[PDB]
């Protein structure tokens, strides 16, 4: 039975279910979901411990700056290449090419706030930063490399008050005027659904966050038919598609298993 890890994100659950169903459609392997993994660190430790055989969703800039303890590379291709080579060298883990989307931190505001405050870029926030409330996830404030400390030293300012919360809550918090700005995830469907504005990262502070599955070479060796299944999804999901899938769960309240199934059926399980 292949143990598939899902991080505590709607996106991770959708993709974990998608992998599970594709594996069972194509092969005689049974699968199990290991859900609610709190962070990439928890995912990685679970893989080191053999608690999971597959990480459904890992993000290049995230593991680059934490797991690998490296500078935040700003080029998508170079960042992916470093992560892939390092995962092979250090762990004999295969970090696959991307599904096709980058899920980045994105400073997000209502269009009303942007018009009132004259905001197009992250640097535009500087003039009144002390007046703003910023909603962020439960980890970003303490992250090294791509975290708040790095943000401050690059952009040269702090927000008046920063509020860490479950990432799922930031979209309503900003829509409802509770926060002036939130550090959202760019693949969340509620950004488009709520007509929000993503601010340009004008100093290119954030590294890329291309999303890929990760699987130990040992697992791929034990189950030679596994790589071919995973290959079917590589390059097949762009951001717009990911946003739509995310919204199926977060806006329409559908089970990730159901959303995954419907996606696979539409694409005839990629043959
Ligand atoms: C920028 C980003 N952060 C998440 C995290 O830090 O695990 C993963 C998906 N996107």
């Amino acid at each position: 039975t292949i143990k598939i890890g899902a991080q505590s994100m709607t996106e991770s659950e959708i993709v974990a279910n998608m992998i599970a169903q594709l594996i069972e459609h194509d092969t005689d392997l049974n699968t199990a979901l290991v859900k609610n993994l709190g962070s990439n660190y928890v995912q990685h430790q679970a893989m080191l411990g053999g608690d999971i055989d597959i990480s459904a969703t890992r993000y290049s800039g995230t593991d680059l700056t934490s797991t690998l303890g490296k500078e935040a590379e700003k080029d998508p291709k170079k960042a992916l290449n470093i992560v892939q080579n390092e995962f092979q060298k250090r762990f004999s883990y295969k970090w696959f090419d991307s599904y096709g989307f980058d899920n980045t931190y994105a400073f997000t505001v209502t269009k009303k706030f942007a018009e009132k405050e004259h905001i197009n870029t992250v640097s535009d926030l500087k003039k009144n930063a002390s007046q703003y409330k910023l909603g962020v996830d439960n980890a970003w404030l303490k992250r090294k490399g791509d975290g708040y400390k790095g943000f401050v030293s690059t952009y040269g300012f702090e927000f008046g008050t920063t509020y860490p919360m479950q990432i799922g809550l930031v979209y309503d918090a900003v829509k409802n005027g509770k926060m002036d700005a939130v550090l959202a995830y760019s693949t969340d469907g509620r950004i488009k659904a709520y007509d929000l504005k993503i601010l340009k990262d004008d100093k290119r502070f954030f590294p890329p966050y291309d999303c890929s599955p990760v699987i130990p070479e040992k697992v791929l060796k034990e189950h030679p038919e596994l790589e071919g299944v995973i290959n079917k999804l590589i390059g097949q999901i762009d951001t717009e598609t990911m946003q739509e899938l995310n919204y199926e769960v977060d806006g329409k309240l559908k089970e990730p298993s159901v959303v995954a199934k419907e996606f696979l059926e539409k694409h005839h399980y990629f043959d």
